[PDB]
C-alpha cells in the first residue's frame, strides 16, 4: 500500500499491480414532490459536461451519513425534509473505495431562500426518456434515483 | 490539463483546482432467469470486499460498449445472449469521467465450460433483503440491476 499522491478529495495509491484511487464517502438524496424529481446539475469538469443528477456531496469529517444528507439536500437545494436510508453502493470497486449512502426524503419544506448547482424538477420518466433520446446524461445517483422511483414510487 | 501520472487501468490528472482520474469506459450486464439475476463477486482491493456485483468490466481498444457486454458476459460466466442498450452513467462525474454502458441479456446459453470471478445466482429481492441486513455490499452494476428488475422485469 504505497501513496503516490495524497491530495484534496482523493489519494493515489498502489498494492502490488492494482492502483486504487482513495476517495472520501458521499451521500445522495432522493426526493420526489408533484410527481417530479429533485435533480440538480453543475459543471464537472472531469466530464466535460453537467450530467443529471439528484442532491448529493461528500461526507465531511465528524459527519455521518445522514448529517451529511441533510446537509447537502440543504445547501444545493435549501430544503430539509424527513430523511430515511435505503441503500448504498461502491461507485467503482475495481478501482475506488467511494461508497454512497442514498437516503429518501419527504415532507420537504424550505429553509433557506440562499441554496454553481442548477435546481432541475422533473419527473423521472421524462428524465428517463430524454436520456434515451441522447438529450442527457446521468450521474450514478441520478440514475438510481429514476430506476428507485420506478420500482418503489409509483 | 496537466498529468501526475499516467497508468494501467487510469491517470490522474489536474485542470486548476480540479483532481480528475481518466478511466476508461465500461459495460454491464443485467441478466434473469428463472426469477434470478446473474451477480458476480470477486475480491476488490480498492475496496477490502467481495461486493455484489453484475457481469461488467472494461471496453478495450477496437470495441463499441456493445461487443464489450458481449465479452465481458462470456468470459465472467461463459454465456451469450440477446443484448439490448438500456442505458449508461458516469460513476461519479465529481472526479472521473468512467461511463458505464448498460446492457440487458436475455435468452442466455452457455458458450464456454471455462469461464477469480464467482457466479452468483440470486433473486434480487433476495440480494436487496441481504443487503438491507447489511450481509452484503452493492458495486452500482449490482444496485442498478437490482432496481431495474424491480422496476422494469416484474
Ligand atoms: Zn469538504
Ligand atoms: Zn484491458
Amino acid at each position: 500500500r504505497t501513496y503516490l499522491y495524497r491530495g484534496r478529495i482523493l489519494n493515489l495509491a498502489l498494492e502490488g499491480r492494482y492502483e486504487i484511487v482513495e476517495h472520501k464517502p458521499a451521500v445522495a438524496v432522493i426526493a420526489l414532490r408533484e410527481g417530479r424529481m429533485l435533480f440538480v446539475r453543475q459543471m464537472r469538469p472531469a466530464v466535460g459536461l453537467a450530467p443529471l443528477e439528484i442532491p448529493a456531496g461528500l461526507i465531511e469529517p465528524g459527519e455521518d451519513p445522514l448529517e451529511a444528507a441533510r446537509r447537502q439536500l440543504a445547501e444545493e437545494t435549501g430544503l430539509s425534509g424527513d430523511l430515511t436510508y435505503l441503500f448504498s453502493y461502491f461507485v467503482s470497486p475495481g478501482f475506488t473505495d467511494e461508497k454512497t449512502h442514498v437516503f429518501l426524503a419527504e415532507n420537504l419544506k424550505e429553509v433557506e431562500a440562499h441554496p454553481a448547482i442548477e435546481v432541475v424538477w422533473m419527473r423521472p420518466e421524462e428524465a428517463l426518456e430524454r436520456h434515451q433520446r441522447g438529450e442527457v446524461e446521468f450521474s450514478a445517483t441520478g440514475l438510481v434515483g429514476v430506476l428507485y422511483y420506478h420500482a418503489f414510487l409509483r
